[PDB]
């Protein structure tokens, strides 16, 4: 009764050679949700936006994605509307008014019943975020969108889903998230427990420290997987509706000119914006897990590897590239996590990033490790 939730990349299909991944890669018997991303919403009508109609609609992306529950009738395929491209302003305009929100919910509504999706998935990035066109008042209105979209589910009678991905550090949840009235209306809380550090931040450290790190100080003493998800609890989230996201990538870094230290917390050249680009990618500051593993663990890789011991997240260097990331250790420590504090499952941002080519090795090999610890798992009552 955990789940394994994994979101899909509508873009992953461009990627070149072995990058390719497209609806037909997807390990449908590894997920119990899975996640088509994303649509968006449009500027002026406030309407869902589709945003690669020829891939979506006209090659029929989105009905070859939901039309594989006939042979994996068990699994739900949902959709997820926003993410990091969408920018947040379109959704802090579409939320400010009761018409405005009705206007969304309709859209949404049809939409769902057109290409035969299962539900939806709230990926505004992020309510009351300044940085990104939000302001103070959608945290109440964020509220009042979510309960409307679940008045509209239950009308529909069809038995949908509303879940949303959500980040856990405390000023965003105060910026945004009336945590017990949104847990109460959601199935399924996604917690974004990755990029906790990065290029922005301005040092080199691995992005999903499960635990704290002595040189974890001010705005990054809690910003670590445990202490985020034991935020969410204390905020007023029950147990059996958190699902812990799982990086299938890395957040690289160019150190800067000169530094031969490589320990985290290590002082980075920030205006490179990141590590080099990788060749499937082709993103500065981010490595897929399969762009890693073929460097770092290869017979004659010239990269080192480490661990932090306290994160319990690997990371690897060489010359002036450092990456932190996820590996098989360290996923199987936090799938043990998991279960000892009793959360609804895992989720993976994005399973396009597995080693789905079996480039270094076994096939699919960090989903098949979230499989192998949820299938076995029974989620206890809330704490
Ligand atoms: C959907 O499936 C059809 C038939 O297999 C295929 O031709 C098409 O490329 C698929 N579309 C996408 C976006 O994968
Ligand atoms: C890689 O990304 C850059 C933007 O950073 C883009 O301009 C360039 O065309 C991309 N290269 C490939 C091979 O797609």
């Amino acid at each position: 009764r955990a789940r394994v939730v994994c979101y899909f990349s509508n873009w992953a299909v461009y990627r070149p050679g072995v990058g390719r991944y497209g609806i037909e890669d997807i390990p449908v018997d590894m997920c119990t949700h899975i996640i088509y991303s994303f649509i968006g919403v449009t500027e002026d009508t406030q309407q869902v936006l589709i945003i690669d109609p020829e891939l979506d609609v006209d090659k029929n992306g989105f009905k070859n994605f939901t039309s594989l529950r006939s042979k994996h009738p068990g699994v739900k395929f949902t959709v997820a509307v926003g993410g990091w491209a969408e920018g947040g302003s379109k959704y802090s305009k579409m939320v400010a008014a009761k018409s405005t929100r009705m206007a969304f919910v309709r859209s949404v509504v049809d939409f769902l019943n057109k290409y035969n999706f299962d539900g939806l998935d709230l990926d505004w990035q992020y309510p009351g975020a300044a940085d990104r066109g939000g302001s103070f008042s959608d945290k109440d209105k964020f509220l009042y969108l979510v309960q409307e979209l679940r008045r509209a589910f239950i009308r529909e009678g069809k038995g949908w889903e509303l879940t949303a991905a959500v980040p856990l550090a405390n000023f965003r949840l105060m910026e945004g998230y009336h945590v017990p009235e949104l847990c109460q209306e959601l199935d399924a809380i996604h917690v974004m427990s990755y990029d906790l550090r990065g290029n922005w931040a301005g040092f080199a450290d691995v992005h999903s420290p499960l635990y704290k790190r002595p040189h974890d100080q001010w705005a990054y003493e809690k910003l670590n997987v445990n202490d985020g998800l034991q935020l969410w609890e204390d905020k007023g989230c029950p147990t059996n509706k958190l699902v812990v996201g799982i990086p299938f990538y890395g957040r690289s870094f160019t150190l800067s000119s000169g530094n031969n230290n490589y320990n985290l917390g290590t002082y980075i050249n920030k205006e490179a914006g990141g590590g080099d680009p990788a060749p499937y990618t082709n993103a500065t500051g981010f490595w897929a897990y399969y762009e890693i593993c073929t460097e770092v663990d290869t017979a004659d890789s010239k990269w080192t590897k480490k661990w932090d011991e306290h994160g319990k997240c690997p990371y690897a260097y060489k010359g002036t590239q450092w990456v932190g990331y996820e590996d098989p250790r360290s996923v199987e420590i936090k799938m043990n996590w998991i279960k000892e504090k009793g959360y609804l499952g895992a989720m993976t941002w994005a399973i396009d990033m597995d080693d789905f080519q079996g480039l270094c090795g076994e096939k699919n090999i960090l989903i098949k490790l979230l499989h192998k610890h949820m299938s076995a798992y029974t989620v206890p009552p809330p704490r």
